[PDB]
């Protein structure tokens, strides 16, 4: 006598933000941000030097703790926190301009230089460079007189690039603890190194001071580095306290260098390195940290980001989820949507799979659409070890800070939205299969106001299944079903 | 004999901007861009430091007219126009690198280092730097000869930090007019001042010259500064020409500071500062000024965004509100949706309850999502008053004039979407209420077009009563009605 | 019999993007992305120097190749390949900060300075410096000894601004190629060279060596700038190694630089440069070229975004457009919708204005609003020629590489919700005109189901005619279309 519809309903739902209410209440529901991660560095597929102890800045001047890096080749570079860069007491110059350098370099080619030194003393050593005994860099030499006071010979070498590489070249200069030791290495007078090349000339000069002791010494050695370009040529005249290379530089490739503080791991594998290890996962958007290099989600401020993949919840726009239908039915276990007839024969629930796919469809064409990958690679700008200048310091984290207030809005109007819309789908989808159910069954029936029809004639279990299969013809029963 | 039902109308209706429209008029609408700024400094519940003529780095050195300052202690730092840091003429050397440390200090607290001289002359005094007669810097001491041309001894003299936060130490370079006069007052022979920490070796040295009279004098000091950390130390080697410090310099805790031109106001209290007053309000997007600092609204370029609060104005998507009802009421003035019925009794205006309530429930949910804090703090980067370098200047004009050009963007596509909505939304309200009186009054009344029904029976006021309390028993009707 | 109503549709369509699915055939569509070029520089109505073989910085200190350009005066610079800066062999300090201000300054004006030199040989020429013989730059002086050895007496020179605009002064140090050759040209001693003003005091000094030969010589001119502000004044104290300025340097305007390598056009006419010619367009979006000056369409990643600007596709979300209507009509080519009836008379097809100028009215509404002018104008930060340096050369493109990401992400998110509202209005606008004629209709007639509606009266070509322009009155044909 009457054929009814309804949706399905689950007890627990979840709570979701939509565009116009907070925790609106939804049978299915999915994270969209990663909070979990990887306390690993997974580096399957790609050929991984670890450092240690080495600095990243020892390959190039060799360290007794670098003699095994000297001329490595690698794509992923993991520095550490104890790594130190010299043996004897010093530092470089703009040391943070050759890090970045050598981070994406992919390794690092040697090449000798070849220069000749006679009437002078080459093999002065130091006690803090110790690799069996007394020694000193593994790539330089510290050129010093031959008597103890008498003269040193003003000298001049030159070197000449013939590859097609840029090279890096690195020399240093030794600033004494007194004039009183100065002179017992090197003579007297002014002491001039100058450098020239065709874009350098700078003829740089000792200090000689007091200073703190540094592990035993007094003095230091700065190191200075210029970069040839092919068919170029550099100079070195100088007449006291010099540190002459040997070998250069030469670059490999490609690669990206981390800052970790986690081990390796040889099976795992993933693309996006943070200090604490790796995030896997295929959500647009992390909460994890927000200096992550290589290919990685985007930085949100917000923890938690729901996205409803059900309608909604009404347990026991369009008007029919919670407008004439009232309530949702927890025993319709198959699909989506619905009918319940109720006649002489007695009651039966059916679930009707056309329009339970047409939700389903394009629930999962939102779900590809936001589950995608960013192609742009991200390299590593500042240091957390030690410590870059103040001024441009400032700028890099005022350009983090407001780009992460860029994509955290752009998170909650995505979802938000996306949350509105996928409610509004599933209404629709009520109200058409109520009004395709309504003019198929043209005069033979009227309606309640609940959802529910009430038919005119005597329609049992096999004329009932005439109006799921859409296949009811009204035309055999309009001549009697206009009769009440 | 008919039941007919329209919404309200004002005469003078507000001009808003739609996503498909320009210039749409709407019941009510409100102003999204703040423009009026309160002309003072509100500074409730912060304690707060008007410099006045003293300069922000008058702190560290101690003219005469920042004596008050030297140990200051505030949560709000105001410079004004007139600020000068030095008395003798000079500068310091990388000024804008500090005044970016000091401004979130928060205060400064003055610790002694002790240093004892002996056969030297401590107090030569200067006559720009007077408090009573003649004087010098507040912090710092004149070391110079003792007899006027015979000799200066070579000093060197130590400090070590012992404190665990970091020091601001500042010395000074006497640049003498000549070498007639440097001769005059220290002695003969090239001049050294080796300034040696754990990172830092420069050993700078003067340069006499002729130079213009900046304010009655034609030599200059120039100031330089260097961090200490805990456990460190600083050494002062020299043969003339020295300005050493006798005080030393700590942090106190947060602070921000800000550059104005208005009055400190004690009873207001604002979070918005800018060089003109105080931005409070609870708007999103401002239109004062784009230089503002601390918790503030966003900067757009637009003057005016409206953001409408109401339906569309009809005055005499879903198709309702100027659909098939074509003009608005201006005697509903009780709620938005109504009934007017027309009978053997007269006529009768009412108005829904549920409808309205339906439709005003949904406006402020988005007017609470919109009225909303930023919880980011934005620092003062560049200095209004003098000049930072010109080319990280021109970066910095560079990042601004796009990120004003994003949110600019997010303004009017979000207002234009926001009310697109809106429109629709008390749209469908309508075509709601016109389609459950429908199915309520099943077989009784037919439709005119005009969005009024006309019913077949006689239907008093009681009777009319019983369809909008949605009471209507058609049942009882039904044997009546069919006859017409 | 029957009226029937449909939509129109074309045998090729265009895929589109949508919101929800990838590839939907729409009858018409939109490109939205610039990809073709101008290959020439349009400057009607903008005066234009193009320097050729002049270099930048030659304006300012006048090689041979730049005598016609000393004192120029533009709107558009246009700088080339061959550009060289000196004739003999050395560079500038600062010379990127220094080509940012000569870029828009629109112009530059000489004024001279006035040095009297006496007991001195001014006219020392070079052999690189060829004009018709052997001679030097066109704006400065080598100032050089009259004896051979003998020897240089210390000189001291002043100037002073007058005007209003700030100067641009320029001055030189040789760097001689060994001290054989300093004492051969100028005398003995150590050189100074104390520049002095109201902000500034260096006292350079030059440093003699051996150098590779850069075009037939081995010493160098490094050529330094300072600023002075209006009532200014500037010092040259020297004992020798000095190239004295002449002529001053001062501003013109405003106007913008842009490098490239084609022609330069004079009656095409366009606002947006970059290195290879003109991008001329009034699309919002292009794909040319990242780096290009002036008023330029964003640039995006994607290189193309087709805008829906008609119905879906159907050939032979409110259900209407491939709802119960399943196909679009062919013969239909007056406007977007219709109606075919079919009676006693035979058939006819009509199409209907109100609803066709409907549709159309909203689409030219959104490609009114998309096809818009950027206002804001984006200089030149970066070097195309000669590489900036590279610790902010990476910040530079750390910048522009996250705005090209927000900037493609807000294209095809526009695209996609903006086709997803096209193809929904015009599914709304069927689906008003069916309910228009049901309700019009109210009694006579029943509905099919494919959109058609079968009229139970006889209703010839007159009748149908009364359906199409809104004036069937049904009180007429009411008493008898109820017997059937
Ligand atoms: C609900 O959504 C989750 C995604 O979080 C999915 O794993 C699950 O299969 C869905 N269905 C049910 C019945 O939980
Ligand atoms: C930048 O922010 C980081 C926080 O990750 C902080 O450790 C660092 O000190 C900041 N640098 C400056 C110069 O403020
Ligand atoms: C209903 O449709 C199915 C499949 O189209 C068909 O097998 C069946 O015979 C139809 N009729 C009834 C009464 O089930
Ligand atoms: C209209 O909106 C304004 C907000 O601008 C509000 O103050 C006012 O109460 C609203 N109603 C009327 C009747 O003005
Ligand atoms: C940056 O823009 C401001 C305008 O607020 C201007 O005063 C300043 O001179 C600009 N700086 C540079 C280096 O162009
Ligand atoms: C209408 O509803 C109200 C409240 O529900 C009730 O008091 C009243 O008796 C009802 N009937 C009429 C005829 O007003
Ligand atoms: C279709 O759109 C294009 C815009 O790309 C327009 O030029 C054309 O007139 C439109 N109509 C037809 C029938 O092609
Ligand atoms: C910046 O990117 C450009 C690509 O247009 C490249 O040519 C240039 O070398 C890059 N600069 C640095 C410092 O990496
Ligand atoms: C239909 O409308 C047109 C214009 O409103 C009118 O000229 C015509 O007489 C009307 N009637 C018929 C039967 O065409």
């Amino acid at each position: 006598d009457k054929i009814c519809l309804g949706h399905h309903a689950v007890s627990n739902g979840t709570k979701v933000n939509t565009l116009t209410e907070r925790g609106v209440e939804v049978v299915n529901a999915t994270e969209t941000v990663e909070r979990t991660n990887t306390p690993r560095i997974c580096s399957k597929g790609k050929r991984t030097v670890d450092l240690g102890q080495c600095g990243l800045l020892g390959t190039i001047t060799g360290p007794p703790q670098c003699d095994q890096f000297l001329e490595f080749s690698a794509d992923l570079i993991i520095e550490r926190r104890e790594g130190s860069d010299v043996c004897y007491p010093g530092k470089f110059v703009n040391e943070e301009a050759l890090r970045q350098i050598l981070r994406e370099s992919g390794g690092i080619d040697k090449e000798s230089m070849g220069f000749t030194y006679n009437g002078i003393r080459t093999n002065g050593v130091t006690s803090a460079c110790r690799r069996s005994g007394s020694s000193f860099y593994a790539e330089m030499k510290w050129l010093l007189s031959n008597t103890d006071n008498a003269a040193f010979p003003q000298m001049t070498k030159s070197y000449k690039n013939t590859r097609e590489s840029p090279a890096i070249i690195v020399w240093g200069i030794h600033h004494s603890v007194s004039t009183a030791e100065q002179t017992k290495l090197y003579g007297s007078g002014n002491k001039l190194v100058t450098v020239g090349s065709s874009n350098y000339q700078q003829s740089f000069v000792p200090s000689p001071g007091a200073r703190p002791q540094v592990n035993g010494l007094s003095g230091r050695i700065d190191f200075h580095w210029l970069i040839l370009n092919p068919n170029d040529t550099v100079t070195f005249s100088f007449n006291g306290a010099f540190i002459a290379p040997d070998r250069a530089s030469f670059l490999r490739g490609k690669s990206m260098g981390i800052q970790s503080g986690v081990q390796v791991d040889a099976n795992c594998e993933g693309d996006c390195y943070h200090s604490g290890g790796t995030i896997i996962s295929n959500l647009p958007f992390q909460n994890i940290d927000s200096r992550a290099v290589g290919k990685c989600p985007r930085y949100v401020k917000q923890r938690s980001l729901l996205l409803a993949t059900g309608m909604k919840n009404v347990p026991e726009l369009f008007g029919a989820i919670a407008g004439f239908i009232e309530n949702g039915w927890e025993g319709l276990i198959d699909g989506w949507y619905g009918f319940r007839h109720q006649n002489a024969q007695g009651e039966g629930t059916a679930a009707d799979y056309k329009s339970t796919q047409s939700a389903i469809d394009q629930i999962t064409g939102k779900l590809n659409r936001l589950i995608a990958k960013t192609n742009q690679q991200f390299k590593l700008i500042d240091n957390e070890f030690n410590e870059v200048e103040k001024q441009i310091g400032n700028v890099i984290n005022w350009t983090r800070d407001s780009i992460t207030e860029v994509w955290s809005y752009n998170a909650e109007l995505l979802v938000a939205m996306e949350n509105q819309h996928t409610i509004d789908l599933a209404d629709s989808e009520m109200d058409k299969l109520y009004e395709r159910v309504k003019r198929q069954l043209r005069e033979n029936a009227e309606e309640d106001g609940t959802g529910c029809f009430e038919i005119f004639h005597k329609c049992d279990d096999d004329c009932m299944a005439s109006i799921r299969n859409n296949t009811y013809d009204h035309r055999k029963y309009r001549e009697e079903a206009m009769q009440n």
